[PDB]
């Protein structure tokens, strides 16, 4: 059983646990033992949670960022149910009271003993919130559906819990010996070397002498750096770059000068290098695992003796010892930097949220100054979440700064954590050591919230094919599995389904090139009807949303789309869920989805920020999740079609039109007869404004009818981008056919069109006020290595699009010019 769990973890993470042992790495060994203990302690705490607390762990509340409605309620094991009329302002407890009173009269004879389950879902309604604060209830109101809920007793919840159990003296200049290499190229070879603290250099870079490409090259020369050994900061990074010249990049490699035990490193080191696109300080500090083919560089760190980095007590001991200040404190010159450092005590006392700027002006290549910074840091007041997100960036590489950022981030709600989880996982790629505060923070939150654990796992699992993170991410996942053996098995079931979908999709790719679609579709179904497929594809939690249950696969309704990669369309049904159980997922394999996944998350964030200000633009933040190498799932939006399909203006249809411009409007009329047409045009108008502003801010062009879809409700959404941040300055885009629907099919309708302009302006001004949040998240995403999110010019695009330099009046003026130009562009 102990053996079995190891084999199950190995299969789940895609890497045998035996491979960790074979490295013979003390840091790996210590990480595994320490974090296993940490995660098993979390498990012990979880298994003794009270039933309400377990609900909060397993089914965390999905809330939104008077009026009457019908609700159907039943009891766990019963066919019979009661339809109640309640108010939107009523609490769950009031609803549960009604249910128990009805049961008492039917059975002929305590609300606090119950929770309301959403039928056929792992989602619950509970707590002191009015019904309309829950996302499920709001979803039902907007779609006009009846909520269906099930009374679940505390003893049933506890049964779920139970079944799911488990130094300063060294003044000489820092130097190294470059011994030799082992490589392939066409010229002479040169090794550039630099000391870095994050992005900034600790001193000038030093080059090696030119040697012929011959060999297996040899140098055996000392490289001496312009910085004392006592002045090396704790997180000092020695970076190398091999290239050829008569420029031709070949390889690079980094390492930390101190090890994970705070000891200065000696002596000889073999650096297995990574291939280049000269210095790359943000690159990983672990060697290339492919030692067969990787070019190596052997070096010698001199035995200066055993020296450790000074402890915090010694650090603090050493350290213990105006209008224009404000005018610059909202890139700065030499005298301005000195002003800030001079008045660093005043920054702590009066301007604590300017810590970042203070950290950027401190001299990290002088230990007394670094010291002087850390004493202020250790009594620095906790900062808001927004400030802490900036501090996670690689520009702030110091470990005490990192620890301070995490300390300020502990007040993140689970909802905020979920929202920023993609970025936080990517920040792990900047980390220097395995055991770190970010990893412990994420694991802790993941074990305290099953939904966070679900998405943490998949973000990590989806990058196990990347050699530079496979070890780190594999270890984190192993640790998590030690924390929840039950959830490990739940995730294995998802993995087994995805394995079958990959095999099925490979068949479809081959088959689609050899026969007709009806024939490929029929053989797809025959493959799915195999017992191994029916079993593997049925009865699992959706990777897109663990609260969504994918029960019985509806083979007859499964198909594939015509796009190059032939993405699979998989439909499900659930008797217990009813119509809400009718859900679809798309499996797509062969394309890099990461950039589009980022775009969708950012649109999702925009939607939350708008709703927080009482602006609902009726967006469609459909689920999207990377699951493996160029593989991911997409949540199907049902009852929708492409603008292209509708604009074909097919005959013998309700949408058929006298002019092509009326095709969209006629389609909406057919789906929304009578008085319902007005709401659909509004839903269309609102969503159009949302996506117009979203694509403008994110710099998304290439917008055509094949990549835009419309729901029968009228809601417009996008299914391909991407292509963002001006990576084909993209203008604001207004399409004539959409303007036509907004104007109710009329040629002149300023009333409706200017309302639409108002929505766009309100949406735009709200995003400007959270401009810094976007900049900080995108900064952290530079860790991901996306082709179109590589440098400062990509970040600069957002500053320009949100006009953060300008005042609100100037920015709004500037936005109105872009809107008007887009209006003129429309025919
Ligand atoms: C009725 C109907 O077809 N409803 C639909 N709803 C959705 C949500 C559809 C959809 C389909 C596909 C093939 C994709 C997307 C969305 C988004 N997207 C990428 C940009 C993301 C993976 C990164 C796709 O590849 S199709």
């Amino acid at each position: 059983v102990k053996k079995l769990i190891n084999s199950q973890i190995s299969l789940l993470i895609g890497k045998g646990l035996h491979e960790f042992d074979s490295l013979r790495d003390p840091e790996v060994n210590d990480f595994r033992t320490k974090m296993r203990q940490f995660c098993e302690e979390a498990a012990a705490h979880r298994q003794q949670l009270g039933w309400v607390e377990w609900l909060q762990y397993s089914f965390p509340l999905q809330l939104e960022p008077n009026r009457a409605l019908l609700v159907n309620v039943k009891f766990e094991g019963s066919e019979e149910s009661f339809t109640f009329q309640v108010s939107t302002k009523d609490m769950p407890l009031a609803l549960m009271a009604c249910a128990l009173r009805k049961k008492a009269t039917v059975f002929r004879q305590q609300p606090e003993e119950y929770a309301l389950q959403v039928n056929g879902r792992h989602e619950y309604l509970y707590g002191n919130y009015p019904l309309c604060h829950f996302q499920y209830i709001c979803s039902c109101l907007h779609s006009g559906l009846t909520p269906h809920l099930t009374m679940v007793h505390s003893s049933s919840i506890l049964a779920m819990r139970d079944e799911q159990s488990n130094l300063w003296s060294l003044e000489q200049p820092f130097s190294i010996e470059l011994i030799e290499g082992r490589k392939v190229n066409a010229m002479k070879l040169v090794v550039q070397a630099g000391l870095f603290h994050g992005n900034e250099m600790l001193c000038k870079t030093v080059s090696s002498s030119e040697v012929n490409v011959c060999s297996e090259p040899v140098w055996k020369q000392r490289l001496e750096f312009d910085i004392s050994v006592c002045d090396l900061p704790r997180m000092a990074r020695l970076c190398f770059a091999l290239y050829a010249v008569v420029d031709c990049p070949i390889a690079w490699a980094n390492l930390m000068l101190f090890d994970y035990k705070d000891q200065l490193k000696t002596g000889e080191r073999c650096l297995y290098m990574w291939p280049s696109v000269l210095l790359n300080p943000a690159g990983t500090v672990r060697g290339n695992p492919n030692t067969e083919s990787a070019a190596a560089l052997v070096i010698y760190l001199p035995e200066v003796a055993p020296v450790y980095f000074p402890a915090l007590e010694k650090i603090l001991e050493l350290g213990r010892h105006l209008q224009l200040r404000e005018i610059l404190e909202r890139e700065l010159y030499e005298h301005e930097k000195d002003l800030v450092w001079k008045m660093r005590h005043e920054v702590q006392e009066h301007f604590p949220e300017a810590l970042a700027r203070l950290l950027l002006v401190t001299k990290w290549n002088k230990h007394e100054d670094v010291a002087q910074m850390l004493y202020l840091l250790c009594s620095w007041p906790e900062l808001p979440v927004l400030s802490a997100l900036e501090l996670l960036d690689f520009s702030f590489p110091d470990c005490y700064v990192g620890s301070f950022a995490i300390k300020s981030l502990r007040k993140l709600t689970d909802d905020e954590l979920f929202q920023y989880l993609l970025q936080l996982v990517q920040v792990l790629k900047y980390e220097s050591y395995l055991d770190c505060e970010l990893t412990k923070f994420l694991l802790g939150r993941a074990l305290a919230n099953r939904k966070i654990g679900h998405f943490l796992f998949w973000h990590l699992r989806s990058e196990m094919h990347v050699p530079s993170v496979a070890l780190r991410f594999g270890l984190i996942m192993e640790a998590y599995c030690r924390g929840s053996t039950h959830h490990m098995k739940v995730l294995m079931k998802q993995g087994e389904a995805l394995s079958k979908l990959k095999a099925l999709n490979d068949f479809v790719k081959v088959s689609s090139q050899k026969t007709t679609k009806p024939q490929t579709k029929e053989m797809m179904h025959m493959c799915m009807r195999q017992e191994t497929y029916m079993e593997a594809l049925s009865h699992l939690q959706s990777p897109l949303d663990p609260s969504t249950l994918l029960e019985e696969v509806c083979v007859e309704q499964c198909t594939f789309m015509d796009s190059k990669m032939k993405p699979l369309w998989i439909m499900y049904s659930s008797e217990e869920a009813g119509s809400a159980g009718n859900v679809g997922i798309i499996f797509k394999n062969g394309d890099d989805l990461r950039q589009d996944m980022l775009t969708l998350q950012m649109i999702q964030l925009m939607d939350v920020l708008w709703k927080q200000e009482g602006l609902d633009l009726r967006m469609t933040p459909y689920g999207c999740l990377p699951t493996g190498d160029r593989t991911g799932l997409i949540e199907v939006v049902l009852h929708s079609d492409t603008i292209a399909n509708i604009q074909l203006n097919k005959s013998n249809m309700a949408a058929t039109a006298a002019f092509n411009k009326d095709a969209l409007l006629n389609w909406l009329k057919s789906k929304n007869p009578g008085e319902a047409l007005d709401r659909a045009i509004e839903e269309f108008t609102l969503s159009c404004a949302g996506y117009c502003v979203a694509t403008y801010v994110l710099g998304i062009g290439d917008r055509h009818s094949d990549n835009i879809m419309i729901r029968e409700s009228g809601q417009l959404f996008h299914i391909d981008f991407g292509h963002f941040l001006g990576n084909f300055r993209v203008p604001f885009i207004l399409t004539y056919d959409f303007v036509h629907v907004i104007q109710q099919g009329k040629t002149n309708n300023s009333e409706k069109f200017e309302r639409f302009r108002g929505y766009c302006e309100r949406a735009y001004t709200i995003l400007r006020r959270h401009g810094l949040l976007f900049l900080h998240l995108f900064a952290l995403m530079r860790a991901a290595g996306l082709p179109e999110l590589s440098c400062s010019k990509d970040i600069q695009y957002l500053k320009d699009s949100l006009a953060l330099g300008k005042t609100e009046e100037e920015a709004l003026k500037h936005f109105r010019v872009k809107f008007n130009e887009a209006l003129r562009e429309s025919w």
